[PDB]
């Protein structure tokens, strides 16, 4: 005796939005806080300064 | 079976950098807070008033 929301079937559509999705990356604090050094090899010696 | 990084010993060479080696010298503080007189000899004498 009435059509009710559920009767009408998919041609009620659910709809879609990109709004809350996107999230800003953070990068290191060290690699931009201080020298990034190239290696070729696991090891690197570096002398200083003792006395 | 397997090469480990022990096995393969000094075809990895270990690598030098001296990006901490430069220290930087300080001077005299006396030679900047106060007049550098110019001597040509050992003993300069100045006479001052003392009564």
């Amino acid at each position: 005796a009435d059509i009710s929301r559920a009767e009408v079937a998919t041609l009620i559509q659910e709809a879609y939005s990109d709004t809350l999705l996107a999230a800003a990356k953070q990068g290191s604090t060290v690699l931009s806080a201080f020298q990034n050094v190239n290696m070729g090899t696991k090891t690197t010696h570096l002398p200083v300064l003792a006395t």
